[PDB]
């Protein structure tokens, strides 16, 4: 097996506008939502779950003037947000780590993957398919020389590490399901769900195919039903309320 410790990092924040998050809801109130990183403390070493905003974003709200989301995305980051000074205040440098796993390449996901340059990066070819040319994404999410470690589908990165292939929200989007000493079954749906609602009810959110994320929200639910997890949305305003978040740990 299980894993030491399983730690919550807050890595910035983003102002989303509402209907991101409710795709019914009426456009023109922004949300200023969580963006974290996971760190994961195991027998064989430490990994790190997504890599915060990219460094464009720093004192940068405005970093989407003038593209297809104006007005629609404003990170919000500071020089304290970038992963490796993140990273360095809680004990590690970027070679320490054993991997680093990329939920997806979105920019609040792996804005900061350039910073590792040995660590195996482990992502989903359809992700990584799709980061050579959606307009989504990023050149900071997909630069050419790092240490990829391409994979398809579900994959055991260590024992009581598991990712669940959940595509739909992106190509290539993953999940996390760990097992950790303290709290056993831990389901991170990341951006399998930005929000409690979108899970549970099923209510629509940002997404590449909505088709295909709500048939990887029933497959979770399948997990959920026989594991009984304790499970962990994306980008939760509510529940970030009541998230034990680095130092504390689950
Ligand atoms: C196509 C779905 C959204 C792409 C735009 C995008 O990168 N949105 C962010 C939301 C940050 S609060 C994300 O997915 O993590
Ligand atoms: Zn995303
Ligand atoms: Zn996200």
């Amino acid at each position: 097996m299980t894993v030491k410790k399983l730690y919550f990092i807050p890595a910035g924040r983003c102002m989303l506008d509402h209907s991101s998050v409710n795709s019914a809801l009426t456009p023109g109130k922004l949300l200023n939502l969580p963006v974290w990183c996971y760190l994961l403390e195991t027998e064989e070493g430490p990994i790190l779950v997504d890599t915060g905003m990219p460094e464009s974003a720093v004192n940068n709200e405005g970093l989407f003037n003038g593209t297809f989301v104006e007005g629609q995305i404003l990170p919000k980051m500071t020089e304290e947000d970038r992963i490796v000074n993140i990273l360095k205040r809680v004990g590690y440098e970027p070679d320490d780590l054993l991997y680093i796993i990329s939920s997806h390449l979105h920019f609040d996901h792996a804005g900061g993957n350039g910073a590792f340059t040995n660590t195996p990066i482990i992502v989903q070819r359809t992700e990584y398919e799709a980061a050579l040319h959606r307009e989504e994404y990023m050149k900071e999410c997909i630069l050419p020389h790092l240490n990829y470690k391409i994979i398809e589908g579900d994959y055991e990165v260590v024992p009581g590490v598991q990712l669940l292939y959940t595509p739909g929200h992106s190509p290539g989007h993953q999940s996390l399901f760990i097992e950790t000493e303290q709290s056993g079954s831990v389901l991170l749906t990341i951006d399998a769900s930005y929000t409690k609602e979108n899970f549970e009810d099923e209510v629509p959110f940002a997404g590449f195919d909505p088709e295909l994320a709500l048939s990887s929200i029933k497959r979770l639910k399948e997990v959920v039903k026989k594991e009984k997890p304790i499970i962990f949305f994306g980008h939760d305003i509510e529940q970030e309320k009541s998230c034990r978040v680095f130092p504390e740990y689950i």
